[PDB]
C-alpha cells in the first residue's frame, strides 16, 4: 500500500549507487512502483548498480545525444513493460558540462553540457508522451540557477536553459493530460558555498542524504500534487529563501 | 493505509461547504487524518457545515483578532486531543479584505486595509505563535495565498495582502524549523467560494478565462480538490526539505503567458 | 542637467544622512526646482545647495493628504505641474524590527509600519496625480525583501507590500501617462544604522547587522559601498529623467549587484 | 551636453534601419558618443544602413561564431579608436534562432544542430564579447545586452525563450568578470518590436500576444517604436546606474509587472 502502487515509471540517471536516481528508484519501489531503467556508456556497471535495489527492473540503453537511441526508446520500453502497457511516469536526472573555468570554456563544450541537461528533457519528453497515460507526470533534476555562484558557472547556464525548456515541455505534456516539474536540490555529495545552505536552510541540510531530494521526486509522480506543471519545487531545506 | 494515517491536524477556515478548507479537511479525513476544526464567528452555522464531513471533530472558535483566543488556543487544542498528544499538522485557510479594498484601489481607507492585512497576512504569524509549541518534529504549517508577483484589475489590496504573507511565510519558516516543523503556502488558482459592481465582475470573469486558457491542464474553478490534495501532499511526509515556500496548485497556468 | 526645468517633490529628509537628503541634492545639482516634504527639517534643508519650500506632511494625517495638492499648488505657482515625486519614508517600531523576536510585535505596531512604509505610497500617488505632467515619475525606496533576513524581520515585510503596492500604484499612473518604480538599495549606514555597527543593539545582534552589512560588499561584484549614498541619489534621479520611458510598476536595484549573486 | 558626452562605444548587430540596434547607435549619437560599430556578412548592406546614422562611424566585421574574428576584435577597435585610448561602453544586439526553434514549426521538431548554432548567436556570445573586449575596457564602463523577458513560456517563440533563459543566465556570470575592471554587465528586456507569412493560425496567435502587450502595460507600448529601448540602453551606458550590475532592466511598458 505504497503512494506508487501499479505505477510503471521509467528512471534515467543511475551511474553509481550515490546517483540520486539511485535513491528515487530505491524509493519509488518501496513505494510499489514496477520500474524501467535507462543507462549511459558503462551498461555492463550500471547493470551491477541496479542489482543493489530491493526489485528487479529492465536496462535499457539511451545515450540522449543519440538519435537513433532516441528513435527506438518508445518501442524498447513497450518492450520492457509488456504491449498494451504505457508509462505513468518519467525522470530525467541527467547531467553532464565538460570541465573546459568560465571565459575559457570552448562552445564545443558548452554545447555539448546544454544538449545533456537541458535539450535532452525535451527529447526525452517527445519520445515518451506517445507511451505515457493520462495523469502521468515528467520529474527533471535541477538546482537554483537563479543567482550566480563560484564554479558550476556553466553547468548553472545550462540549469537556467532546463527551467525554460520545463515550461515549454509542460506546454506538450498537457495535451497528452501529463505533468511536467523539476525539483530544485540542494547539494548532494554524490566547500563554503555547500556549507551555506545546511546555515540558510531554516530545517537545515545533510549533503550526504539524498532520500528528501528522492521523496520529493515521488511527491510529484504521485497523484498528491495533480494541479502543478511547467514548476520547479525546491528540496533544499528552505535555504533559497533566506538570505542569512 | 492513507497519506496521513494517525496524523493530528488543526484546519482553520471552514464557513461554507464550498471553502477550500471544508474540502482539505475531507480530503485529509478520507487519508485517516484526525482534526480540531477552528471556526470564525458564526460557530451553530459552522457546526451544521462541519456535520457534512465524513467523520467526526471538535469545533473551536477561532477569530484571529482577539488576542484573548489566541492566548488560549494551545490549552483548547491540548483538551481537544489529550494531554501528551500533539500535533503533526496545522491548516491556515484565512482570508479578509473588506470591500472598499477589494477608484477601488485608492478610495480604500487604511482601517480597513489594516484589517485586511491582520486576518490575511498577520494572523499566519500569529497562529504559527501559538501552536509550534504543540507541535510534533516533522510537522507542517500550511496556508492558503494567490500569486500576488503581478498586480490584476481586482482583488488590489487583497493581493498587497498576500504579498505580505508570502513574507510573513518566510519569517515564520526560520521560526518552525527550531521545532523541526515546516511552514509552506500553496498558491491556488481561482475557485468559486461563497464569497468570490459591473467591472469587478467583468475583470474577475476575464481572469478566470485566461486561467484556464494559460494553463497547460486546464483549470476548473467550480472543483477545489486538486488544491485539497496539494496541501495534504505538504501535510505529509513526502516533502520533508520545502519550507519557506510557495506550491502553486494553479494548472501551471503561473508558468505561461499565452 | 539630466533633470533641467523639472519640478519635482521630495519627501524623507530629516538628517543630512537621509537618502533624501541626497537625492535633493543630486536632483538640484542636475537642475530641478524641488518642494519638500517633512514630518529642525527646515535647518538641514538649509544645507541643500538651493532654496526650496517645505510643506508639513504626516502621511498617516488624512488632512494634510487632502490638502497637499492645493499647497504644492501655492508653492510652484498657479499653472504649474509636478514632473516628479519621491517616496523616501519608512518607519517600523523596534518591537517589529531589531532584537525582538519575530513573534513577540504586536499588530498595532506592524499596522502602524505598514502604514508609513508601504500604504501610505498608494495615499501620495492619490494625493499628487491630480498635479502631475505626462511623462511624470514616482519613485519610491525599497529594500529586497524576497528572502527573509535576520532583524529586519516586519520591516522586509512592509517593503514585500510595498513592492505590491508599486505594481497597483503603477496601474493608476498610467492614466495620467505618469510612471512609478521603486529603487531597491543596498544598506546604507543613515542615523539608526551606524549606531548598531557601534553596538547601540548589542553584541549578538550587532555582530548578524554586520555580517548582513559585509556579505553585501563581498557579493557584489562591483563592491558595495554603505557609507556612500550618491550611487542610489543618481539612481532616483535616472528614473525622474526622460531616460527610463518605458519602465514602470517596476524595481531597479541599486546595491552592486549583490542580489544576483549567491556567494 | 549629452549623456554620454566622449564616451567611445562598440555597439553591435545593424543590419536593417529597423534594428533595435540602429536605434541604440543613432540615440548614443545624438548624446555625444563615438562609435564603432560591429556587423555580420552582410558588410556593404550594414555601410548603406549606417551611412543613414547623423554621424560616421568606423564598421568592423564580426561573425560571433568566428574565433578569429574574436581574437583579433581588441586590436581592430584600438585601430579604429586609436592607441591608448579605450572603450567605455559595449552593446550586445545580437539574436539569431533558425525558423526550426522558432515560428510555426512544433517545439519538439527542431534538432539540436539549429538550437546549439541559435544558443551560440544569442547566449554564448554575450561571454565571448564580454572577453574580447573587457581588456580595453575603461573602469566605470557598461555592457549592455538585448534580453525578451523568458520567465513564463509563450507560444511560437520557443527555443528563442530558452536561448534568453541562457542568456540571463550568462549576464549573471559576465557581471562577476567585469566587476574585476570595474565595469557593469546589465541586460534590457524589450516588449515586442516589429523589426501572414507564416500562416492564418500562428499568425493569430503571435498577433494576441503582441496585442495583450499594449494592454496590459499601464503606459501602452508601441510595437512600431524602438526608441523608449534606445534610450533605456544608453541610460545604462552612461553614469547614472552606477551601482547596477548582473542585472535585467524592462523597457517593456510595465507589461511584466500585470497580470491582465
Ligand atoms: N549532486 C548534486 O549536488 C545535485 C544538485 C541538484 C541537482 N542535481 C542534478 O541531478 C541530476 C543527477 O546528478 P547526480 O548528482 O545524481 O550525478 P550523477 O553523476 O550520479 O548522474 C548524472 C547522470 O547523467 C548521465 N549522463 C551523462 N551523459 C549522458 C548522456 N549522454 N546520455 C544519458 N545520460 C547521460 C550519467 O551517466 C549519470 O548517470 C543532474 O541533472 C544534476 O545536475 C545534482
Ligand atoms: N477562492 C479563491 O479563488 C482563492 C484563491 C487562492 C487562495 N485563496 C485563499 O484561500 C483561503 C480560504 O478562502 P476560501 O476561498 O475558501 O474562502 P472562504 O470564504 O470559504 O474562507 C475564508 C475563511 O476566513 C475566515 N475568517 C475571516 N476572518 C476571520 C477571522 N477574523 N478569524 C478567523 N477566521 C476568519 C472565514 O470565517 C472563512 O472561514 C484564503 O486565505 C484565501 O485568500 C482563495
Ligand atoms: N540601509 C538603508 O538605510 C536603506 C536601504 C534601502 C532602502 N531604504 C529606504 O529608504 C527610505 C529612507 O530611509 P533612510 O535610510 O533615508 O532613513 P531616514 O530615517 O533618514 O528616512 C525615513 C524618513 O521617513 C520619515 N517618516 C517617518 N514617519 C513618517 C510619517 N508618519 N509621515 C511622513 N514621513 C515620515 C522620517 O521623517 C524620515 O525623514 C525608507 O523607505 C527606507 O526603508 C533604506
Ligand atoms: N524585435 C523584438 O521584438 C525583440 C524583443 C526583445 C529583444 N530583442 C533582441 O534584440 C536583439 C536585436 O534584434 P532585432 O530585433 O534588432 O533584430 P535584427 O535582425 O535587426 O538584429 C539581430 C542581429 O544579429 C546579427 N547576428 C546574427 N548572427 C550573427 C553572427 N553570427 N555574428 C554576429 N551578429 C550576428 C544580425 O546580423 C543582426 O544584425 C536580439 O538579441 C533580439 O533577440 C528583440
Ligand atoms: C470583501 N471580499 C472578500 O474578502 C471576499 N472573501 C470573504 O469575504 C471571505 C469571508 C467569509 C466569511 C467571513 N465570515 C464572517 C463571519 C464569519 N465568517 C469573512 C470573510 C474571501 C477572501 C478570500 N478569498 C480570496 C479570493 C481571491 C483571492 C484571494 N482570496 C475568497 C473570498
Ligand atoms: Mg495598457
Amino acid at each position: 500500500t505504497g503512494l506508487l502502487d501499479g505505477k510503471r515509471i521509467l528512471v534515467s540517471g543511475i551511474i553509481t549507487d550515490s546517483s540520486i536516481a539511485f535513491h528515487i528508484a530505491r524509493v519509488a519501489q518501496e513505494q510499489g512502483a514496477q520500474l524501467v531503467l535507462t543507462g549511459f556508456d558503462r551498461l555492463r556497471l550500471i547493470q551491477r548498480i541496479t542489482d543493489r535495489l530491493p526489485a528487479k527492473a529492465p536496462l535499457l540503453e539511451l545515450d540522449v545525444q543519440n538519435e537513433e537511441h532516441l528513435a527506438s526508446l518508445a518501442g524498447r520500453v513497450t518492450e520492457a513493460i509488456g504491449a498494451g502497457n504505457k508509462l505513468d511516469g518519467v525522470v530525467h536526472s541527467i547531467g553532464f558540462m565538460p570541465q573546459t573555468p568560465f571565459f575559457d570554456a570552448p562552445y564545443a563544450d558548452v554545447s555539448k553540457g546544454i544538449h545533456i541537461s537541458a535539450y535532452s528533457y525535451a527529447s526525452m519528453a517527445k519520445a515518451l508522451l506517445p507511451i505515457m497515460n493520462p495523469g502521468g507526470s515528467i520529474v527533471g533534476m535541477d538546482f537554483d540557477p537563479s543567482r550566480a555562484m563560484p564554479a558550476y558557472n556553466w553547468m548553472t547556464v545550462a540549469k537556467s536553459a532546463l527551467e525554460s525548456v520545463n515550461r515549454f515541455v509542460a506546454r506538450e505534456a498537457g495535451k497528452y493530460g501529463v505533468r511536467s516539474n523539476l525539483v530544485a536540490a540542494g547539494p548532494i555529495r554524490t566547500q563554503l558555498l555547500e556549507e551555506g545552505w545546511d546555515q540558510r536552510a531554516p530545517i537545515g541540510w545533510n549533503m550526504k542524504d539524498a532520500t528528501p531530494v528522492a521523496k520529493t521526486v515521488c511527491a510529484l509522480l504521485s497523484d498528491w500534487l495533480p494541479a502543478t506543471t511547467g514548476d520547479i519545487i525546491y528540496a533544499d531545506g528552505g535555504a533559497h529563501t533566506q538570505l542569512l
